[PDB]
């Protein structure tokens, strides 16, 4: 999975009936040293994110498994939101 | 899922069974910023997308879960229209 | 899928059984201006495509959604060969 | 697979029932020289990986085949520690 | 697939059940015109590639599709040697 900020929130109303119920996030996705990549996705969230926050994004079919997911369009999906990312030299994130 | 702009279309008429009643869109990625990226998907389309429109792109097998593209050799498809993108700054994108 | 142009053959003799009868094309990717990329693909053919012309590759698990095709280890699939692609400035490609 | 070290531990409370029990690992990317890149995964930890060890990535829906991992959301899992690696100059790694 | 070359093996004990039995290859990938590129895999192999031989990579659940490997948790597999690669110009590579 990818480390990812919350930017915003895509809507779209003309789309197909297996996206709909789905809460789609625009989520940037976040390097090693936690800054911002190109890299983005639209996913669908899971999990209820806010701007801002940093989330787990998990990419392809891996998206399509929570509950009543498997058979919507989904490529990307929020799966959780990070507390702490630990490395050698310390706390890189905390949410607090 | 991938924002993305309608470029044109894409006519094959040497092709797969599967790949008969397609309509076959070229279209172009689109950054975090409402920028052009040099990715693109030559994408089905399920929902009706026109040129210059922003759309929704759904990768890998993702695109094969509408109701009758299971056993279609599909990568790529547009599963939505894009009316706006909200970021922290305010609107990204508005249709209107 | 992407757009393509075929290069050439790869023989392979000493092969997985599941390879057997697969014809196998090098097709390097074209960008959206229909320029030649790095990125490249070596994929089964099943529509008959020739050295210089353009085509439709797709990736992924949808190279291997033909007939006989689902059990051979295919990543990438020459689905269709390209007779034109239209944008808004006009014809980007025509066959003829 | 991808050779990879891990960099550190990820903490995540609010997440989907599907990651509970999931012990999840940062692990940065290495090239063929051994050299770290970019990429990276917070990947699912299925061995028993720590700090610095060199490891074994898989990725896509690969992380999905451990005994009990089939309806995880995992883009990425740690199925291996290397213990050595070795190229025509020579061992490039050895964990001794 | 992609167009490789063998650099060498790579040896782990502590690893996955499902990942018992296979031997793990480093294969570097190699561009259209028979040039090393960073991207690299570290593949099973089915097919008994050399080191240096120019190798075919399956990639993602592709790698997947050979009598036992269903249930692994492979992600590149080497399905084939190259024994020619033809382009216009003529031959890039002959064994």
């Amino acid at each position: 999975m990818q480390l990812a900020k919350v930017l915003g929130t895509v809507v779209s109303t003309s789309k197909t009936p297996n996206l709909t119920g789905v809460k789609l996030l625009l989520v940037q996705f976040l390097d090693t040293k936690g800054q911002p990549l190109e890299r983005y996705e639209v996913a669908g969230d899971v999990v209820g994110a806010g701007l801002n926050e940093w989330v787990l994004v998990a990419r392809g079919s891996a998206a399509r498994k929570e509950r009543g997911n498997g058979d919507r369009p989904l490529d990307a999906m929020v799966v959780g939101i990070i507390d702490t990312v630990n490395v050698a030299s310390g706390s890189l994130y905390n949410k607090r």
